[PDB]
C-alpha cells in the first residue's frame, strides 16, 4: 500500500510548457499544469474548460468553477487568456503555428461571461485538439512573472495542475507531490481502476537496457522497454500503445546537399522500409505511407502516395563522396538503431556520413533551435492533433528561420498551395482530399519518406497500471492498484 510511483523517462530539455519540444518536457508539463481539454475515446473531453462552442474559424471556451492555482488564485478567463497569450509569444514558432495556424491569434477573456474566446487569424481546425497538449497547460500569474524560472523547475503558485515538483536533481530525478487543494480533474468518459498517485518520482533512465533492469530489480515501477526486452517480462507487465509516426526530414536550404532533389531521391532509393522497421521496432510497429496511423484523420483518403522503389545502384552513382550530416534521436529504435541502419545504407552507397545519435532532448534543441546544423534526420513526430496537418506543416509555409513551421526549409509550390486549400475547405472530404494530395506531392518531390508508426512499450511491476486514452501521447495516466 504505497502512494509513490517511480516512472522511467528521458531527460527533459525544459520544465516550462512554453519551451516544451521533447516528450519528457510534455510528461512533466502534464503533471504541473492543466489544459482546457483532454483526450479520450471519440475525441476530446472537458478539462479546465467545462464546455466549448465554435468552428475552425473561432472557438469560445467557458472556464470551469472551483479551479485554482497552487497559491490559491481563482483560475479566471483573464488567467487562461494570459497563459495562452504568453504561450503564443514565448513558445517555439513551430508549436505556435501548429496550435493557432499562425503567430497572431486573437485571445480575450470575460470574467462576467466566464468565457475565453480564441480567433485564429485564419481558420484552423487543429486548434481544439492542440489545446489538449501538455505544453498549452495553464501557467498561473506566479509563472508569467518568471519564465526563466519555469525552465528549470517549480515557481511557487504557477501550477494549475494536480502536482508540484517538490524536489529536483537535474538530469536524474524529478519528484512530484499531489496537492491537497485540487479537485479539478477532467470529465473523463472512461473509468480508471486504481488510485491517483500522491508522489510521482520521474526518474531519468540513460538507455533501454537500464530501464528494463530497474523494473526487474525494483528500482522502477513503470518504464519504457525496447522491443528486444519484451521476452524478459510476462505479457501482463507490458502495456503497448501506438505512439510516434516516423518520417525523413531533409535540410533543403540553398547551399545544403539536399537542396538538390536528385540527392533526396538517392536517400529514398537506399532506405528499405522493411529493414528500417526490423531494426527500429522489430515488427512491434506498423509501416505507414503518410503522417500518421489508420486512426489519423484523412490517413485512408485518396490518393495513397507513390513511394520511390529501392535502387542501390542509382543511389551509389548519386551519393559517391556526398557529405551527409545525419542527426539521430535515440528513440528511433533502441539507442537510435534505426539511425544506425540509415547511416549504414548511405555508407554502402559511398556517401561520407557522420551520424550524431543523441537523446530526444538534445535532438529537439538541434532540430528546432539550429535547423542549419544537420542535413538529414529520421523525425519521430508526435501527431497530437491526430490529423495529417502535423506532418505537412513541417515542409510548408515560411522557414523556421523566418518564425514559420517549415523545419526542412523545403519549397514545394504544389504542397504550399494544397496546405492553403486545406484551410479554405468547405467540407471534411475536400479537407482530406487537400491533405492526402499534399502528402502525395511531398513524397513525389522527395521532401520526405514516410516510414512507420512505432509502439511505446511500458513494462510495469505488480500493483501499477498505466493507460493512454483516445490515442493520447503526453497524458500517461499512472495508477496504483
Ligand atoms: C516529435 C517531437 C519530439 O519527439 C519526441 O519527443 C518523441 C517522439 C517519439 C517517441 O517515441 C519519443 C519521443
Amino acid at each position: 500500500t504505497t502512494s509513490t510511483v517511480r516512472v522511467g523517462f528521458d531527460t527533459p530539455q525544459s520544465l516550462s510548457p512554453f519551451n516544451a519540444l521533447a516528450l519528457p518536457d510534455y510528461q512533466t508539463a502534464r503533471l504541473s499544469y492543466d489544459t482546457l481539454v483532454r483526450r479520450d475515446a471519440g475525441g476530446v473531453v472537458p478539462g479546465l474548460a467545462a464546455s466549448w462552442t465554435g468552428d475552425a474559424a473561432q472557438l469560445t471556451f467557458t472556464i470551469r468553477d472551483g479551479a485554482t492555482c497552487s497559491d490559491g488564485t481563482e483560475i479566471t478567463p483573464t488567467v487562461v487568456a494570459d497563459s495562452l497569450s504568453a504561450f503564443a509569444k514565448n513558445a517555439g514558432p513551430s508549436t505556435v503555428v501548429d496550435t493557432f495556424g499562425g503567430l497572431n491569434p486573437a485571445i480575450t477573456a470575460d470574467d462576467a461571461a466566464g468565457t475565453v474566446m480564441i480567433t485564429p487569424e485564419a481558420p484552423w481546425a487543429d486548434l481544439l485538439a492542440a489545446l489538449s497538449v501538455a505544453s498549452t497547460g495553464i501557467v498561473c500569474p506566479a509563472g508569467l512573472a518568471n519564465l526563466d524560472g519555469l525552465n528549470t523547475g517549480s515557481v511557487e503558485g504557477a501550477e494549475s495542475g494536480p502536482y508540484v515538483l517538490s524536489e529536483v536533481e537535474p538530469g536524474v530525478r524529478y519528484t512530484y507531490e499531489l496537492r491537497d487543494d485540487y479537485d479539478s480533474w477532467p470529465e473523463w468518459e472512461t473509468t480508471l481502476e486504481g488510485e491517483i498517485p500522491k508522489t510521482i518520482e520521474y526518474t531519468v533512465v540513460k538507455d533501454p537496457s537500464a530501464s528494463a533492469n530497474q523494473i526487474l530489480s525494483g528500482q522502477l515501477d513503470l518504464g519504457r522497454i525496447m522491443p528486444d526486452s519484451r521476452s524478459r517480462f510476462s505479457d501482463s507487465q507490458l502495456v503497448s500503445n501506438p505512439f510516434g509516426n516516423f518520417y525523413l526530414v531533409f535540410n533543403e536550404r540553398e547551399g545544403a546537399v539536399f537542396a538538390d532533389e536528385k540527392n533526396r531521391e538517392a536517400v529514398a532509393q537506399v532506405l528499405d522500409r522493411d529493414a528500417f522497421d526490423q531494426t527500429t521496432t522489430d515488427g512491434t510497429g506498423e509501416l505507414t505511407d503518410t503522417f500518421g496511423s489508420k486512426a489519423t484523420q484523412c490517413a485512408t483518403a485518396a490518393p495513397r502516395p507513390a513511394l520511390t522503389a529501392l535502387d542501390e545502384s542509382a543511389a551509389a552513382e548519386t551519393l559517391a563522396g556526398v557529405k551527409i550530416r545525419l542527426l539521430g534521436a535515440q528513440v528511433v529504435g533502441a539507442a537510435g538503431a534505426g539511425n544506425t541502419y540509415l547511416e549504414a545504407a548511405l555508407r554502402e552507397a559511398g556517401a561520407d556520413v557522420t551520424l550524431e545519435n543523441v537523446d530526444i532532448g538534445t535532438w529537439a534543441g538541434r532540430v528546432f533551435g539550429q535547423p542549419e546544423s544537420y542535413d538529414l534526420t529520421v523525425f519521430p513526430d508526435l501527431n497530437f492533433t491526430g490529423t495529417l496537418t502535423s506532418g505537412i506543416s513541417r515542409f510548408t509555409g515560411p522557414d523556421l528561420l523566418q518564425n514559420g513551421g517549415n523545419i526542412s526549409g523545403a519549397v514545394s509550390e504544389t504542397a504550399n498551395a494544397l496546405a492553403q486549400q486545406a484551410r479554405t475547405a468547405t467540407t471534411p472530404e475536400q479537407k482530406c482530399a487537400a491533405d492526402a494530395e499534399a502528402v502525395a506531392a511531398l513524397v513525389a518531390e522527395h521532401h520526405t519518406v514516410p516510414l512507420l508508426v512505432e509502439s511505446f512499450i511500458y513494462a510495469k511491476r505488480d500493483g501499477f497500471s498505466v493507460t493512454m486514452l483516445g490515442g493520447s501521447l503526453d497524458d500517461h495516466l499512472f495508477r496504483i492498484t
